[PDB]
Protein backbone atom coordinates (compact mmCIF):
# COMPACT_ATOMS: atom_id res chain seq x y z
CA UNK A 1 0.00 0.00 0.00
CA UNK A 2 1.12 3.56 -0.71
CA UNK A 3 1.90 5.78 2.29
CA UNK A 4 -0.80 7.78 4.04
CA UNK A 5 0.20 11.17 5.48
CA UNK A 6 -2.04 12.77 8.11
CA UNK A 7 -1.30 16.43 7.85
CA UNK A 8 -2.08 20.09 8.43
CA UNK A 9 0.12 22.19 6.17
CA UNK A 10 0.32 25.00 8.74
CA UNK A 11 2.71 22.77 10.69
CA UNK A 12 6.33 23.36 9.56
CA UNK A 13 7.25 19.67 10.12
CA UNK A 14 4.32 18.74 7.88
CA UNK A 15 5.72 21.07 5.23
CA UNK A 16 9.15 19.42 5.54
CA UNK A 17 7.52 16.13 4.53
CA UNK A 18 5.52 17.79 1.77
CA UNK A 19 8.79 19.16 0.37
CA UNK A 20 10.42 15.72 0.48
CA UNK A 21 7.36 14.15 -1.18
CA UNK A 22 7.54 16.73 -3.97
CA UNK A 23 11.32 16.34 -4.23
CA UNK A 24 11.16 12.56 -4.67
CA UNK A 25 7.81 12.35 -6.55
CA UNK A 26 6.37 10.06 -3.88
CA UNK A 27 2.80 8.91 -4.45
CA UNK A 28 1.13 9.53 -1.07
CA UNK A 29 -2.45 9.73 0.14
CA UNK A 30 -2.97 12.98 2.04
CA UNK A 31 -5.51 13.10 4.87
CA UNK A 32 -6.21 16.49 6.43
CA UNK A 33 -6.39 16.79 10.23
CA UNK A 34 -7.41 20.31 11.31
CA UNK A 35 -5.14 21.15 14.26
CA UNK A 36 -6.96 24.37 15.17
CA UNK A 37 -10.26 22.47 15.43
CA UNK A 38 -8.66 19.89 17.73
CA UNK A 39 -9.23 17.08 15.22
CA UNK A 40 -5.95 15.54 16.44
CA UNK A 41 -7.91 14.60 19.59
CA UNK A 42 -10.57 12.64 17.70
CA UNK A 43 -10.79 9.15 19.18
CA UNK A 44 -9.63 7.33 16.04
CA UNK A 45 -6.61 9.58 15.51
CA UNK A 46 -5.64 9.41 19.20
CA UNK A 47 -5.69 5.62 18.90
CA UNK A 48 -3.41 5.92 15.87
CA UNK A 49 -1.08 8.49 17.46
CA UNK A 50 -1.49 9.14 21.21
CA UNK A 51 0.84 12.15 20.84
CA UNK A 52 -1.96 13.80 18.78
CA UNK A 53 0.53 15.33 16.36
CA UNK A 54 1.07 15.80 12.62
CA UNK A 55 2.76 14.72 10.48
CA UNK A 56 1.75 11.10 11.07
CA UNK A 57 2.69 8.55 8.40
CA UNK A 58 0.92 5.20 7.98
CA UNK A 59 2.82 3.00 5.52
CA UNK A 60 1.61 -0.58 5.66
CA UNK A 61 1.83 -1.60 9.32
CA UNK A 62 4.40 1.12 10.13
CA UNK A 63 3.00 4.15 11.99
CA UNK A 64 5.44 7.06 12.31
CA UNK A 65 4.59 10.01 14.55
CA UNK A 66 7.54 12.36 14.09
CA UNK A 67 8.52 14.27 10.96
CA UNK A 68 12.20 13.38 11.36
CA UNK A 69 11.39 9.66 11.34
CA UNK A 70 9.12 10.20 8.32
CA UNK A 71 11.84 12.08 6.39
CA UNK A 72 14.39 9.33 7.05
CA UNK A 73 11.93 6.53 6.25
CA UNK A 74 10.76 8.05 2.96
CA UNK A 75 14.35 8.75 1.89
CA UNK A 76 15.47 5.19 2.68
CA UNK A 77 12.45 3.65 0.94
CA UNK A 78 12.17 6.00 -2.05
CA UNK A 79 15.67 7.48 -2.54
CA UNK A 80 18.07 4.61 -1.85
CA UNK A 81 21.61 5.60 -2.77
CA UNK A 82 20.59 9.27 -2.81
CA UNK A 83 22.40 12.19 -1.21
CA UNK A 84 19.58 13.63 0.93
CA UNK A 85 20.21 10.83 3.46
CA UNK A 86 23.90 10.07 2.85
CA UNK A 87 25.02 6.45 2.84
CA UNK A 88 28.44 7.17 4.38
CA UNK A 89 28.12 6.78 8.15
CA UNK A 90 29.89 9.98 9.23
CA UNK A 91 27.90 12.10 6.79
CA UNK A 92 24.64 10.38 7.74
CA UNK A 93 25.34 11.03 11.44
CA UNK A 94 25.94 14.72 10.71
CA UNK A 95 22.52 14.88 9.03
CA UNK A 96 21.00 13.05 12.00
CA UNK A 97 22.67 15.54 14.36
CA UNK A 98 21.13 18.50 12.56
CA UNK A 99 17.69 16.87 12.34
CA UNK A 100 17.83 16.53 16.12
CA UNK A 101 18.92 20.17 16.49
CA UNK A 102 15.78 21.11 14.56
CA UNK A 103 13.59 18.97 16.82
CA UNK A 104 15.19 19.78 20.18
CA UNK A 105 16.27 23.42 19.73
CA UNK A 106 14.87 25.32 16.76
CA UNK A 107 11.40 23.75 16.66
CA UNK A 108 11.09 23.59 20.46
CA UNK A 109 11.67 27.34 20.68
CA UNK A 110 9.49 28.11 17.66
CA UNK A 111 6.70 26.03 19.21
CA UNK A 112 7.18 27.72 22.61
CA UNK A 113 6.67 31.11 20.91
CA UNK A 114 3.72 30.24 18.65
CA UNK A 115 1.98 28.36 21.47
CA UNK A 116 2.36 31.35 23.79
CA UNK A 117 0.56 33.55 21.25
CA UNK A 118 -2.32 31.08 20.99
CA UNK A 119 -2.70 30.69 24.75
CA UNK A 120 -2.01 34.23 25.99
CA UNK A 121 -2.73 36.43 22.97
CA UNK A 122 0.04 38.26 21.12
CA UNK A 123 -0.33 41.39 23.28
CA UNK A 124 0.50 39.33 26.40
CA UNK A 125 3.50 37.39 25.10
CA UNK A 126 6.97 38.29 26.35
CA UNK A 127 8.23 38.99 22.84
CA UNK A 128 11.71 40.03 23.99
CA UNK A 129 12.13 36.67 25.75
CA UNK A 130 11.28 34.65 22.66
CA UNK A 131 13.30 36.94 20.41
CA UNK A 132 16.41 36.11 22.44
CA UNK A 133 15.65 32.37 22.47
CA UNK A 134 15.11 32.23 18.70
CA UNK A 135 17.96 34.64 17.89
CA UNK A 136 20.23 32.15 19.66
CA UNK A 137 19.07 29.53 17.16
CA UNK A 138 19.85 31.91 14.30
CA UNK A 139 23.38 32.36 15.70
CA UNK A 140 23.90 28.60 15.92
CA UNK A 141 22.71 27.96 12.37
CA UNK A 142 24.94 30.80 11.17
CA UNK A 143 27.92 28.98 12.67
CA UNK A 144 26.76 25.68 11.15
CA UNK A 145 26.88 27.38 7.72
CA UNK A 146 30.48 28.57 8.11
CA UNK A 147 32.34 25.86 6.20
CA UNK A 148 29.45 24.50 4.08
CA UNK A 149 26.82 25.85 1.70
CA UNK A 150 24.10 23.72 3.32
CA UNK A 151 23.29 22.87 6.92
CA UNK A 152 24.90 19.41 6.92
CA UNK A 153 27.61 19.78 4.28
CA UNK A 154 28.18 20.78 0.65
CA UNK A 155 24.86 19.36 -0.61
CA UNK A 156 21.16 19.47 0.23
CA UNK A 157 20.07 16.90 2.83
CA UNK A 158 17.01 16.09 4.92
CA UNK A 159 18.45 18.50 7.52
CA UNK A 160 17.82 21.43 5.18
CA UNK A 161 14.24 20.34 4.45
CA UNK A 162 13.49 20.01 8.16
CA UNK A 163 15.10 23.33 9.16
CA UNK A 164 13.87 25.52 6.31
CA UNK A 165 10.17 25.15 7.09
CA UNK A 166 10.49 26.08 10.76
CA UNK A 167 12.90 28.91 9.92
CA UNK A 168 10.44 30.33 7.37
CA UNK A 169 7.86 30.17 10.17
CA UNK A 170 10.05 32.01 12.69
CA UNK A 171 11.04 34.41 9.89
CA UNK A 172 7.41 35.56 9.86
CA UNK A 173 8.26 37.44 13.07
CA UNK A 174 12.07 37.74 13.24
CA UNK A 175 14.00 38.74 10.09
CA UNK A 176 17.35 37.26 9.06
CA UNK A 177 19.04 40.54 8.11
CA UNK A 178 21.76 40.15 10.77
CA UNK A 179 22.82 36.66 9.62
CA UNK A 180 24.38 36.75 6.15
CA UNK A 181 25.17 33.05 5.74
CA UNK A 182 21.68 32.14 7.00
CA UNK A 183 19.91 34.69 4.81
CA UNK A 184 21.77 33.50 1.71
CA UNK A 185 21.00 29.85 2.49
CA UNK A 186 17.32 30.66 3.01
CA UNK A 187 17.20 32.55 -0.29
CA UNK A 188 18.86 29.59 -2.01
CA UNK A 189 16.31 27.24 -0.43
CA UNK A 190 13.46 29.35 -1.81
CA UNK A 191 14.84 28.75 -5.33
CA UNK A 192 14.25 24.99 -5.17
CA UNK A 193 11.34 23.56 -7.13
CA UNK A 194 10.41 21.59 -4.01
CA UNK A 195 10.20 24.77 -1.91
CA UNK A 196 6.82 25.43 -3.54
CA UNK A 197 5.39 22.84 -1.13
CA UNK A 198 6.14 25.25 1.73
CA UNK A 199 4.39 28.37 0.43
CA UNK A 200 0.73 27.49 0.90
CA UNK A 201 1.00 26.22 4.47
CA UNK A 202 3.23 29.07 5.62
CA UNK A 203 0.69 31.64 4.46
CA UNK A 204 -2.16 29.70 6.07
CA UNK A 205 -0.23 29.65 9.35
CA UNK A 206 0.50 33.37 9.01
CA UNK A 207 -3.19 34.21 8.68
CA UNK A 208 -4.35 31.69 11.29
CA UNK A 209 -1.85 33.01 13.85
CA UNK A 210 -2.75 36.64 13.09
CA UNK A 211 -6.43 35.90 13.67
CA UNK A 212 -6.01 33.67 16.74
CA UNK A 213 -3.34 35.94 18.21
CA UNK A 214 -5.31 39.12 17.40
CA UNK A 215 -2.25 40.74 15.85
CA UNK A 216 -0.28 41.12 12.62
CA UNK A 217 3.26 39.98 11.92
CA UNK A 218 5.69 42.77 10.89
CA UNK B 1 40.58 6.97 18.24
CA UNK B 2 38.56 6.44 21.40
CA UNK B 3 35.26 8.33 21.84
CA UNK B 4 35.24 11.36 24.15
CA UNK B 5 31.97 11.93 26.05
CA UNK B 6 31.39 15.36 27.57
CA UNK B 7 28.94 14.63 30.33
CA UNK B 8 27.05 15.62 33.45
CA UNK B 9 25.50 12.53 34.97
CA UNK B 10 22.55 14.55 36.31
CA UNK B 11 21.31 14.85 32.70
CA UNK B 12 18.99 11.95 31.82
CA UNK B 13 20.19 11.98 28.17
CA UNK B 14 23.74 11.61 29.51
CA UNK B 15 22.72 8.64 31.63
CA UNK B 16 21.16 7.06 28.54
CA UNK B 17 24.55 7.09 26.83
CA UNK B 18 26.27 5.92 30.03
CA UNK B 19 23.93 2.92 30.10
CA UNK B 20 24.68 1.98 26.48
CA UNK B 21 28.43 2.28 27.13
CA UNK B 22 28.19 -0.06 30.11
CA UNK B 23 25.88 -2.47 28.28
CA UNK B 24 28.36 -2.73 25.38
CA UNK B 25 31.59 -2.42 27.43
CA UNK B 26 32.75 0.51 25.31
CA UNK B 27 35.96 2.22 26.42
CA UNK B 28 35.25 5.96 26.47
CA UNK B 29 37.02 8.99 27.96
CA UNK B 30 34.65 10.87 30.27
CA UNK B 31 35.06 14.66 30.44
CA UNK B 32 32.87 16.33 33.06
CA UNK B 33 30.93 19.52 32.28
CA UNK B 34 29.04 20.91 35.30
CA UNK B 35 25.66 22.07 33.98
CA UNK B 36 24.57 23.83 37.17
CA UNK B 37 27.86 25.72 37.55
CA UNK B 38 27.52 26.86 33.93
CA UNK B 39 30.67 25.21 32.55
CA UNK B 40 28.75 24.51 29.32
CA UNK B 41 29.11 28.22 28.46
CA UNK B 42 32.92 28.17 28.65
CA UNK B 43 34.55 29.44 25.46
CA UNK B 44 36.14 26.13 24.44
CA UNK B 45 33.00 24.04 24.95
CA UNK B 46 30.77 26.61 23.25
CA UNK B 47 33.04 26.48 20.20
CA UNK B 48 32.72 22.70 20.13
CA UNK B 49 28.94 22.71 20.76
CA UNK B 50 27.16 26.06 20.32
CA UNK B 51 23.99 24.43 21.73
CA UNK B 52 25.90 24.25 25.08
CA UNK B 53 24.39 20.87 25.91
CA UNK B 54 25.51 17.49 27.20
CA UNK B 55 25.94 14.74 26.12
CA UNK B 56 28.42 15.78 23.46
CA UNK B 57 30.41 13.03 21.75
CA UNK B 58 33.71 13.45 19.94
CA UNK B 59 34.71 10.24 18.14
CA UNK B 60 37.58 10.95 15.77
CA UNK B 61 36.44 13.88 13.63
CA UNK B 62 32.74 13.30 14.40
CA UNK B 63 31.06 15.67 16.89
CA UNK B 64 27.55 14.66 18.00
CA UNK B 65 25.51 17.14 20.05
CA UNK B 66 22.34 15.12 20.73
CA UNK B 67 21.99 11.99 22.85
CA UNK B 68 19.84 10.21 20.27
CA UNK B 69 22.46 10.55 17.55
CA UNK B 70 25.09 9.38 20.06
CA UNK B 71 23.08 6.27 20.92
CA UNK B 72 22.68 5.42 17.24
CA UNK B 73 26.31 6.10 16.33
CA UNK B 74 27.57 3.96 19.22
CA UNK B 75 25.13 1.14 18.44
CA UNK B 76 26.22 1.02 14.81
CA UNK B 77 29.94 0.97 15.70
CA UNK B 78 29.89 -1.37 18.72
CA UNK B 79 26.67 -3.41 18.28
CA UNK B 80 26.80 -4.00 14.52
CA UNK B 81 24.06 -6.45 13.61
CA UNK B 82 22.69 -6.27 17.16
CA UNK B 83 19.10 -5.89 18.29
CA UNK B 84 19.44 -2.55 20.13
CA UNK B 85 19.35 -0.66 16.80
CA UNK B 86 17.70 -3.37 14.70
CA UNK B 87 18.79 -4.17 11.16
CA UNK B 88 15.28 -4.74 9.76
CA UNK B 89 13.96 -1.44 8.45
CA UNK B 90 10.48 -1.44 10.01
CA UNK B 91 11.79 -2.39 13.47
CA UNK B 92 14.53 0.23 13.20
CA UNK B 93 12.02 2.93 12.25
CA UNK B 94 9.96 1.98 15.30
CA UNK B 95 13.01 2.47 17.54
CA UNK B 96 13.78 5.80 15.85
CA UNK B 97 10.13 6.86 16.29
CA UNK B 98 10.37 6.29 20.06
CA UNK B 99 13.73 8.04 20.34
CA UNK B 100 12.08 11.07 18.81
CA UNK B 101 9.12 10.69 21.19
CA UNK B 102 11.65 10.91 24.02
CA UNK B 103 13.23 14.03 22.53
CA UNK B 104 10.12 15.88 21.40
CA UNK B 105 7.60 14.94 24.11
CA UNK B 106 8.85 13.24 27.28
CA UNK B 107 12.14 15.12 27.61
CA UNK B 108 10.63 18.40 26.38
CA UNK B 109 8.02 18.27 29.15
CA UNK B 110 10.44 16.96 31.78
CA UNK B 111 12.88 19.77 30.99
CA UNK B 112 10.09 22.38 31.01
CA UNK B 113 9.27 21.22 34.56
CA UNK B 114 12.81 21.03 35.98
CA UNK B 115 13.78 24.31 34.27
CA UNK B 116 10.86 26.13 35.90
CA UNK B 117 11.89 24.85 39.34
CA UNK B 118 15.45 26.11 38.85
CA UNK B 119 14.35 29.49 37.46
CA UNK B 120 11.41 30.29 39.78
CA UNK B 121 11.86 28.06 42.80
CA UNK B 122 9.54 25.12 43.41
CA UNK B 123 7.05 27.16 45.45
CA UNK B 124 6.35 29.43 42.45
CA UNK B 125 6.02 26.63 39.87
CA UNK B 126 2.57 25.68 38.61
CA UNK B 127 3.07 22.05 39.60
CA UNK B 128 -0.47 21.01 38.64
CA UNK B 129 0.16 22.20 35.08
CA UNK B 130 3.32 20.11 34.80
CA UNK B 131 1.69 17.15 36.55
CA UNK B 132 -0.92 17.15 33.77
CA UNK B 133 1.64 17.40 30.98
CA UNK B 134 3.82 14.67 32.44
CA UNK B 135 0.92 12.36 33.31
CA UNK B 136 0.03 12.58 29.62
CA UNK B 137 3.50 11.29 28.78
CA UNK B 138 2.91 8.47 31.31
CA UNK B 139 -0.37 7.57 29.59
CA UNK B 140 1.30 7.49 26.17
CA UNK B 141 4.11 5.22 27.38
CA UNK B 142 1.55 2.98 29.10
CA UNK B 143 -0.22 2.70 25.73
CA UNK B 144 3.05 1.80 24.01
CA UNK B 145 3.66 -0.93 26.60
CA UNK B 146 0.16 -2.38 26.24
CA UNK B 147 0.99 -3.36 22.65
CA UNK B 148 4.58 -4.49 23.30
CA UNK B 149 6.81 -5.81 26.08
CA UNK B 150 9.52 -3.15 25.68
CA UNK B 151 9.07 0.39 24.38
CA UNK B 152 9.69 -0.41 20.70
CA UNK B 153 8.95 -4.13 20.55
CA UNK B 154 9.56 -7.50 22.20
CA UNK B 155 13.25 -6.83 22.96
CA UNK B 156 15.31 -4.16 24.70
CA UNK B 157 16.37 -1.40 22.28
CA UNK B 158 17.98 2.05 22.27
CA UNK B 159 14.49 3.47 22.86
CA UNK B 160 14.32 1.89 26.31
CA UNK B 161 17.73 3.32 27.20
CA UNK B 162 16.70 6.82 26.07
CA UNK B 163 13.29 6.74 27.77
CA UNK B 164 14.09 5.06 31.11
CA UNK B 165 16.50 7.78 32.25
CA UNK B 166 14.04 10.64 31.72
CA UNK B 167 11.25 8.46 33.09
CA UNK B 168 13.24 7.80 36.27
CA UNK B 169 13.81 11.56 36.47
CA UNK B 170 10.12 12.47 36.13
CA UNK B 171 9.23 9.70 38.62
CA UNK B 172 11.25 11.45 41.32
CA UNK B 173 8.23 13.77 41.49
CA UNK B 174 5.22 11.94 40.00
CA UNK B 175 4.23 8.42 41.07
CA UNK B 176 3.48 5.48 38.80
CA UNK B 177 0.76 3.86 40.94
CA UNK B 178 -1.84 4.05 38.16
CA UNK B 179 0.46 2.70 35.40
CA UNK B 180 0.97 -1.05 35.83
CA UNK B 181 2.70 -1.68 32.48
CA UNK B 182 5.07 1.24 33.02
CA UNK B 183 5.78 -0.01 36.55
CA UNK B 184 6.47 -3.54 35.30
CA UNK B 185 8.70 -2.21 32.51
CA UNK B 186 10.54 0.18 34.84
CA UNK B 187 11.03 -2.66 37.34
CA UNK B 188 12.54 -4.82 34.59
CA UNK B 189 14.88 -2.02 33.48
CA UNK B 190 16.10 -1.62 37.07
CA UNK B 191 17.07 -5.30 37.12
CA UNK B 192 19.47 -4.70 34.22
CA UNK B 193 23.17 -4.53 35.02
CA UNK B 194 23.39 -1.46 32.78
CA UNK B 195 20.83 0.38 34.94
CA UNK B 196 23.62 0.93 37.47
CA UNK B 197 24.82 3.70 35.15
CA UNK B 198 21.55 5.59 35.80
CA UNK B 199 21.41 5.20 39.58
CA UNK B 200 24.17 7.62 40.55
CA UNK B 201 23.27 10.61 38.38
CA UNK B 202 19.59 10.27 39.23
CA UNK B 203 20.41 10.65 42.92
CA UNK B 204 22.73 13.59 42.32
CA UNK B 205 20.05 15.28 40.21
CA UNK B 206 17.62 14.69 43.08
CA UNK B 207 20.03 16.35 45.51
CA UNK B 208 20.85 19.29 43.22
CA UNK B 209 17.22 20.04 42.31
CA UNK B 210 16.13 19.94 45.96
CA UNK B 211 18.89 22.41 46.85
CA UNK B 212 18.41 24.85 43.97
CA UNK B 213 14.62 24.59 44.04
CA UNK B 214 14.31 24.77 47.84
CA UNK B 215 11.98 21.78 48.13
CA UNK B 216 11.90 18.03 48.65
CA UNK B 217 10.63 15.43 46.20
CA UNK B 218 8.04 13.09 47.76
CA UNK B 219 10.11 10.05 48.72
CA UNK B 220 7.13 7.74 48.13
CA UNK B 221 7.00 8.59 44.40
CA UNK B 222 10.20 7.01 43.10
CA UNK B 223 9.94 3.33 42.16
CA UNK B 224 12.74 1.39 43.88
CA UNK B 225 13.43 -2.31 43.32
Amino acid sequence: PKPILYYDERSPPVRSCLMLIKLLDIDVELRFVNLFKGEQFQKDFLALNPQHSVPTLVHGDLVLTDSHAILIHLAEKFDEGGSLWPQEHAERMKVLNLLLFECSFLFRRASDFMSAIVRQGFANVDVAHHERKLTEAYIIMERYLENSDFMAGPQLTLADLSIVTTLSTVNLMFPLSQFPRLRRWFTAMQQLDAYEANCSGLEKLRQTMESVGSFQFP
